[PDB]
């Protein structure tokens, strides 16, 4: 932002973005070059946002995420995993209530086998879900590599501790991605840009 | 938008100014500015600008060392005073405030008082009733200001600092007076 | 305003850091009389000692209360508790 | 009344950017100005103004892993560039130089140079002739100034900005450089 | 200082000071309200001079000490010690050229006993001496407290670390007092006012 | 024609040393045995001015073992000591970091110059081996504390000596090096 004052003046005033924070909509990516397995690809969105003055970070412990926008190539077109083919993606944005310490599970965290909700011990909160269906065999093989771009209008975030740090100190209102494949085979080679701009 | 006070829409932060001391008969001297320097963390601020919202003042203020039970019967008389500005370091008391420990400041520095408090420990033998007793205070204070842009100490101030000052009124000296001072703003 | 509510410590001192008074000098006078001599006692003390000016704001025709810039005085101190000390001094100014 | 520089009677403050790192082919990027940050001590400034007296470059360029025998003879070349100004964080390398490896930067950019530097390790079996080389280096060099008045970190400068890249020729990365720069001024 | 910026501008010319130190010619007491013994009464005389931007402080390491101002009641006028009278008191002001960690000695450090220099395996420098001589005992008993004041120009001094701390980091070209009693009782209470501005 | 100091003869007194360094120190006072005496290998007073030290010697490795772990170089080090503390101080406790350093922060010894030597020898050919180094180097005066006739403990300020550095966790470099101080 042009001349911090240390931090800005000047924002001070009418803009369409949220109730609480009032800076720049300062975007953070979690850009990822990684893939799952079947039971869980586990991704928090939030772990890189530390305390800083620049525009790729925050003041204090508090957030209103305004969207994410998951851009994202979801392909199988390694030389290998043409065989025990056609598997499909299916993807989980959940809004969560408390963070246990560390990342937790997928598995042990959803109720049942691929095509869930969560446990009735567990009420975490979802958002929204996606599809991504690529079934590459022999002899065609008739289908690839599939971009999905998605505007997601969501809400607000809060940090625990005062540290300019790691997800582990994340509290109430974390949100978090999840990543299942539903075949035995691992074909999925998912990468994703995901722009949080808040 | 804020309410909070005329000047900050900062995050109303506190920072303490926790003692583990005692005093003497004459004086006890606590600036409870410069816990406050410059700086982005949330125990500073930004500029060279205040606007205490209130000072709450915790405190235990005992006698209970193993000595200190003869030249009993001592109170604490509490002093919070709104400064018009100092020069160098914390003035000390009795060269500044009017007379013997029940008092006013002088003719010639009106300094600002805000009010007053008391605590009586009474402790002498075969009883011994009193000891350590407990405060705490809400207190509803205004706008403090620096001039010197420093990131620094309290030697550097202009216009409303603000301190305290502790009195005894017996030449022993049985308190030792341990106090919580939280500034929020 | 009373001395040791301005100079700086126990009567071997300076004017304190925050009030910088300008001082112009000092002089001593030494009256140590106990028994079976006694030997000392009242001493005389002659000085000249050339100064500057001095300016009131106020402009009455009255009392001191009422100065500005540069005003001038005198202070007296004694160096133990007891007080045998009776000093009768005459002080010219001619000006 | 002291011979330094047209700007600085301060101490000739050294504030050191070791690294203890590595690169890959495309980049290595080293930002060697937010080493400084606004403070009082003395591996700090005063405002926000610089006149760099002199870059002093040591550094032991190593592949003395027990890998990286094969895919050999690698070779380092260095870049000290003059920038004229950032915006965000250090924009990346190949992203900022025209072509590939032995170049200058593109016609689009002039970010302004100052010199280049030469480390050849060429290491593969049955010798393997050569190794960790040291260099040090005195280099004088000029001024550089921040705009935000922050006690912070690098994105957030003006005029004459300066940093390093340095760039490996060869697809596996043998490369473990490791250096220590004494900036004086 | 008036507008420290953060250090003082408008100083930057012509003052009749001393070469290295540029600032207003600070004052740093080191008052005592203390005694000695008949060996030794010690007095490094620079530590309370830590940093600060105050005007009781230093910047950086280096001082150049324009002149000590020794102020100073030395007494034996406490209702005992008439007997075994007759003590004089001799000053010490000495320019030291190395501190051996913490405060050293005296009567393992001067050569003789209480009339000497410095030993011959010790050349520390020696700026100069004084004389006190308080004889008190019955029957008048004539004499008691004198009042010592004394201009002494003086130089530089150094010290080691970067720490805002205490005595134990000088360096080369320290100076401190010692204090000497010259017969075994200790009837002196000697109470002085150091001024040191620089 | 050459001495700034006194009419006394420029006499040598020579630290030979057939020794060793490990990975973090080679020290060596070289001012150490220079006692009062009447000899040329001995010292008038308590005052030097060392006009040069003519470093000689030569750095192998050319011992049967330590050919594997190989590839290791020497940095040299001759710096102006300041002050002493009764023996040699520490080196990697005393300069700052790891091998390609300068002294510490809080410890400005001051250093006059550094040199090389490239020692690299593995297998198969083996291309290095014992290297010989001679240099002229201009110095500058010292002091000693004591009037004794003593060793390296009784310094004081203005004292110079060397530290040698190893560049990996092997020990190859076996360095003997005669060191002509002439004054």
């Amino acid at each position: 932002a042009p001349m911090y004052r240390k931090p800005t003046m000047y924002r001070m005033y009418r803009s369409p973005d949220i109730p609480r924070g009032c800076e720049g909509p300062c975007k953070v990516q979690s850009f990822e070059q990684r893939d799952d397995v079947k039971h869980l690809g586990i991704c928090k969105v939030i772990s890189d946002v530390t305390r800083g003055p620049g525009l790729t970070h925050r003041v204090g412990k508090r957030f209103c995420i305004k969207s994410i926008y998951i851009l994202g190539k979801i392909w199988l077109d390694e030389t290998i995993k043409k065989q025990n083919h056609t598997n499909n993606v299916i993807f989980y944005l959940l809004r969560d209530r408390r963070p246990y310490g560390n990342a937790p599970q997928d598995f042990g965290q959803i109720f049942n086998m691929f095509d869930n909700e969560p446990s009735t011990a567990t009420i975490f909160q979802v958002l929204r879900k996606f599809h991504a269906t690529v079934v590459g065999g022999l002899y065609c093989m008739k289908e690839q590599a599939l971009v999905k771009r998605f505007y997601r209008l969501n809400h607000h975030v809060t940090y625990n501790h005062q540290e300019a740090g790691k997800y582990e100190n994340h509290t109430e209102n974390a949100l978090l991605l999840y990543m299942a494949c539903t075949h035995a085979s691992n074909p999925v080679y998912a990468t994703l840009k995901i722009r949080i701009y808040f």
